[PDB]
């Protein structure tokens, strides 16, 4: 098992709806990560912050390992024991009133969007199917036709048929945007994340979230924080929205919600719009089952108890200020919040953001490209000052050699 046999399989016998960068993982540990050659490598992408409690955190590992012996999936059809303990235990720590469980991203997202019709057509009383949502441009919250077709990125839905009608774009960080926008009274939600992931790391202004919020509640429209990746401690706070203390209608999580060691999401909300849906009016085969609770429990149990926000903090900081030591010679941006961060390189015909991320993994740091230009820098919130300075080295040996 080479790393070449193993790309060769993949090739073979997979789909080819990714290009990954050319390492072939076999064991994680914390911030680590080990290919079948025996090498090490810093984990700077945390797998789009889902391990942001590090690769196989003993407390996940081990509430995994005692309610697998236990139940497993009953499904929704009847009730299990863990079920309620887990969305106490959330509700409580997020402030709302109820959970949506699910399991991934999308799931979430979508569940979001049908609250919001929901609602919209019994609550707001917006005539049937004339509700709108909007959405902001570069957004994303995954690859179903309804997110594809919110997507203003034409990889994500160019050529992939007839999109999901009721989606209206805007521009991010644009508050004046969000108001004449607004002005349509069919508009039932504004789903939009506070630091924009996968568009490349992008932070709007300072009061962009607090205008929203007011925005949103002068129109009623529902306000809809897509936190799957900048929450859970990542970006410095338990959600980023926390930095301009925002409190959403709906709030979206997932990823890091169980440290990575299975699929699990989730939709907060209060009273007045959970209770739109009636039973038997949607729901998810493994949605809420045993295992993925207790999982999400020990994943926010050792966010909490370890800190991992403020540490985030305090390492971002560093992070940033020694990025910007870079040369505006190769580094022509730096951006970011807590430890999700990123660099705009200046891209010429000599080189590019993917020759970058293959010298970063020769040199032991895993990293990907989003544009071509733009690369992450997302580390574990586990690191230590040390290893996050010997990283930094590594990072200004393979920009400074080329
Ligand atoms: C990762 C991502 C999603 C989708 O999550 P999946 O589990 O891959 O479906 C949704 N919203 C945001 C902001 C994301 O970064």
């Amino acid at each position: 098992p080479t790393s070449d046999d193993i790309f060769e399989r993949e090739y073979k016998y997979g789909a080819h709806n990714y290009h990954p960068l050319p390492v072939a993982l076999e064991r994680g540990k914390g911030i680590y990560l080990w290919d079948v050659e025996g090498r090490k490598y810093f984990d700077f992408l945390s797998s789009y912050s889902a391990v942001n409690q590090g690769h196989c955190h003993p407390k996940i590992v081990n509430a995994l390992k005692s309610q697998v012996d236990k139940l497993t999936l009953t499904s929704r059809a009847f009730y299990n024991n863990v079920l309620g303990e887990y969305e106490e235990y959330i509700t409580k720590l997020f402030n709302y009133h109820k959970v949506l469980p699910m399991n991934t991203g999308v799931e979430a997202g979508e569940t979001a969007c049908k609250l919001a019709r929901k609602w919209g057509y019994t609550v707001k009383g917006i005539q049937k199917y004339k509700a709108k949502i909007v959405f902001a441009a570069g957004n994303f919250w995954g690859r179903t036709l309804s997110a594809i077709s919110s997507s203003t990125d034409p990889t994500s839905y160019d050529g992939f048929g007839p999109f999901m009608p009721g989606f209206d774009i805007i521009p991010y960080n644009d508050l004046p945007a969000l108001e004449r926008a607004l002005q349509d009274p069919n508009v039932a939600a504004f789903m939009v994340e506070p630091i924009q992931g996968e568009a490349g790391v992008v932070v709007p202004d300072p009061g962009y979230l607090m205008g929203v919020r007011e925005l949103c509640t002068r129109h009623q429209v529902l306000f809809i924080a897509d936190e799957i990746q900048t929450g859970l401690a990542r970006t410095g706070r338990w959600l980023a929205v926390d930095y301009e203390n925002v409190r959403p209608d709906i709030v979206l999580l997932g990823k890091a919600l169980s440290g990575g060691l299975y699929p699990v999401s989730a939709v907060l909300c209060d009273d007045d719009i959970m209770l739109t849906i009636k039973p038997g009016e949607h729901g998810s085969t493994y949605g809420g089952n045993p295992l993925g609770c207790r999982v999400a429990i020990a994943a926010l149990e050792v966010l909490e108890e370890e800190n991992l926000a403020e540490n985030a903090d305090k390492l971002g900081i560093i992070l940033r200020n020694e990025l910007m030591k870079l040369p505006s010679d190769v580094v022509t941006a730096v951006r970011g919040k807590g430890l999700l961060n990123a660099i705009v390189i200046k891209e010429t015909k000599d080189w590019d953001a993917w020759k970058v991320c293959l010298r970063l993994r020769d040199n032991g740091l895993l990293a990907k490209p989003t544009h071509g230009d733009i690369i992450r820098f997302a580390p574990p919130l586990v690191i230590k000052e040390d290893e996050l300075r010997e990283s930094i080295e590594i990072i200004n040996k393979t920009i400074l050699s080329f």
